[PDB]
């Protein structure tokens, strides 16, 4: 079989993260990356995206472009895992052995679960911030709208940046009342989560948002069809089954169901529910010592966000490491992530907790408020030390900044 | 080859709905896609690994439930193409319906526990979800000398959620029955935060927790087993990162569980794997010649054989408008029943439906222990399962109770 010593499946965000790292512990010749895409995103920057504010074209770049110098991209897909043979199946029929292997797969989007996508998204008003052939539509949609209901969906399954379904909704309002449209607008969520968010200090600070701007949370409605002709949205209440509920909307953004990538769903190394089933702590698989996991595929209790990869990456290079070296992992992750809640063109208010989900913030002043220093670090330092910093390997828990600011 | 109506799955809901559609639209048109040679009516392994009943008395061969006249392929469905009505079977063969059935179960998979299956070599562990593991439940049972009795209950949907306590307060009559209570710690170590979810036999359960001295640890996972050393490991839900190391002197799994996994992947299934079907007529939200029963539902009820039947009704009518090009009507409430065994003795009859509140058969008061409902869940259930549900007889316990009221 073609052989590596470290094996990275999955070239976004913590696999080239991994992979970056990895070049510098084994040579750059002894890594691989398997991955279909030609084209990393930045995926944070789509809300700004579908909200106008910033570009598609600037949130990715080439596979090639972010691949370390030196190390092996396979262009390809995995669909399948032996681990206790050491190897992978490609959709290029080839079997890759490693000695290593970080699994860095992400998280999969299941727009064909709502009855009527992705077909529906040809029509206009309906728009998604999760993918690339969406996030436009979503932009378009608000600048078409002119007068009805404006939904915002969340789906009943785990996601990706939990906070992005409501950022795009608050970013629709500010936008209606810039353009003196705010008047025509009813604005709805229909989420199907319980509350608003799980921490309850931002949790209040959103809450107060939606009294102060005339905004509708409906509870536990799951969206479930899509007529895009009629321009009509089917929710199912989950707290009482059998009942939906057909409404019409002038612009529509969904939230697709996701899950774990179908090729980890029967893998052995996930768990019951298709993570890969890593320790919570050393992000060492659970059951095959030479094999790791990072990001959204795994089954870390946490928000499935970029800033968890970029603390997640920092502890699993250590881990690695000593694991080596034939020595038990000492460093342990705390869960550490973050969501910036942009709350209008202008304003992010920074949520940052950890497993416990309490607060773990990084700057001494308090990041429940809305504030500009924290919207401009979104939109425009973020990207940037992304590319520059984050994909080369050097960002990881913002742990020291926070214990230097205080 | 085609036939007009395919039913994937040989267990309750199968055999069941298979029957139904015989008498809709001839034997020679329904087939049946299963690979075990054996049926077995799960309920009863409660008492089996309490030794109350035999595990031989559980099943009988899949021939025999077979309705006569309807087509057996021994095989397993290996891909469900339903935008071309067909699946793949693992004999390589391509199957074409009309109508399609998907009753596949619930999986069990006790690999996802580091040390499993390979630690049921071992005494003192055992499990009553498999009938390779449910007898020794019954061992670990007589063996128990001193020391823990474990039971858990994973983070996972799972079938007879009732269940894993069963064999709990049996397990306390036992030793209570055998002189060795009072050198049994009796732990039930749960992933979730409350006994059971429906207030009015949860009350009756803590009152019985309570007056029998055992314990429940809420939000403790187990995740791995060394049968070599008799320990247990379980992950705190509360508090990611931690863990607890227990000694057993007997341990009862309950394995995490999750839809099979050729449904997995499908196109039939959602995100999460179930059968995505509406949740009162049970036809499928996108392929409307596709219907589902039972385990591997998104069903939002109890995973139960009492589920199935009620569930079975529903379904004949469902398929049977269909074809006659109505709309259905009738809608499933979502009724199931836990007949929680609190003992030799007694059973605590859960019936309930989709609004997690009460729905009895019968005018008395079910949070009762009663004798009467344990020969029901003991002789009366298999007796009627074997010979009116897998015919087709049995569906909701509708009229029985308005005929009570
Ligand atoms: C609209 C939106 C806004 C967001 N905002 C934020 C935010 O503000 N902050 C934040 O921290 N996070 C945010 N995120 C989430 C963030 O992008 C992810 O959490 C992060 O990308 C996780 O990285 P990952 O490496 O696990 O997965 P990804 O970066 O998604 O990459 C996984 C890769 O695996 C590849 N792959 C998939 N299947 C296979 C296969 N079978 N074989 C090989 N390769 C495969 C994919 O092609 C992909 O390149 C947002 C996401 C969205 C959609
Ligand atoms: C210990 C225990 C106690 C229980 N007690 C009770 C109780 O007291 N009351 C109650 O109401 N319920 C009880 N149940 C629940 C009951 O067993 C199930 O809920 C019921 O059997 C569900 O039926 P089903 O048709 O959905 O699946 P099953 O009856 O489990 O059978 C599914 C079938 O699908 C087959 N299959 C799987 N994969 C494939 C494939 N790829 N291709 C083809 N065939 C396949 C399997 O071989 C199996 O025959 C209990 C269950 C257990 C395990």
């Amino acid at each position: 079989m073609n052989h590596y010593e470290v094996l990275v499946l999955g070239g976004g965000s913590g696999g080239i993260t991994m992979a970056a790292r990895m070049k510098r512990k084994v040579g750059a010749e002894n890594v691989a990356i398997v991955e279909p895409s030609e084209r990393h995103f930045y995926q944070p920057i789509w809300t700004l995206v579908g909200a106008g504010a910033k570009q598609l074209s600037s949130s990715g770049r080439p596979t090639a472009s972010v691949i370390p110098s030196g190390v092996e991209w396979i262009k390809a897909r995995v669909t399948e895992l032996n681990p206790d043979k050491n190897c992978i199946h490609t959709d290029d029929d080839e079997k890759i052995s490693y000695r290593y292997l970080i699994i860095a797969l992400g998280i999969q989007l299941d727009y064909e679960k709502i009855k009527g996508l992705p077909e529906g998204f040809a029509h206009p008003k309906i728009g998604s911030n999760y993918s690339v052939k969406t996030v436009e539509k979503t932009w378009k949609a608000l600048q078409d709208f002119k007068e009805g209901n404006a939904i915002f969906t969340f789906p009943n399954t785990p996601v990706k940046c939990a906070g992005a379904p409501q950022k795009i909704m608050y970013l629709s309002e500010a936008y209606f009342r810039k353009t003196g449209k705010r008047s025509k607008a009813n604005i709805i969520f229909n989420t199907s989560l319980g509350a608003i968010f799980g921490v309850k200090k931002y949790a209040d600070a959103l809450q107060e948002i939606i009294q102060e701007r005339n905004l509708t949370v409906n509870y536990k409605k799951n969206l479930i069809e899509v007529r895009a002709d009629k321009q009509e949205a089917v929710f199912e209440n989950l707290d009482k089954p059998g009942e939906t509920q057909v409404i019409s909307y002038e612009m529509l953004h969904v939230t697709p169901p996701m899950s774990p990538p179908d090729v980890l769903k029967t893998s052995p190394v996930a768990d019951a529910a298709g993570w890969v089933d890593v320790d919570k702590e050393t992000l060492q698989h659970r059951r095959y010592p030479n094999v790791f996991g990072i990001g959204d595929c795994t089954n870390l209790p946490t928000s499935k966000t970029a800033a968890a990869v970029a603390a997640q990456s920092g502890i699993l290079d250590r881990t690695i490491s000593v694991i080596m070296k034939n020595q038990t992992p000492t460093k342990k992750y705390d869960g550490y992530t973050s969501c910036p809640l942009v709350t209008g063109y202008n304003r992010v208010i920074l949520a940052e907790f950890d497993y416990k989900a309490e607060p773990l913030e990084t700057f001494p002043f308090d990041q429940s408020k809305e504030r500009l220093s924290m919207y401009l670090m979104k939109a425009d330092l973020m990207p940037f030390l992304y590319w520059n910093m984050m994909l080369r390997g050097y960002w990881g828990g913002p742990a020291f900044l926070r214990k230097l600011f205080h």
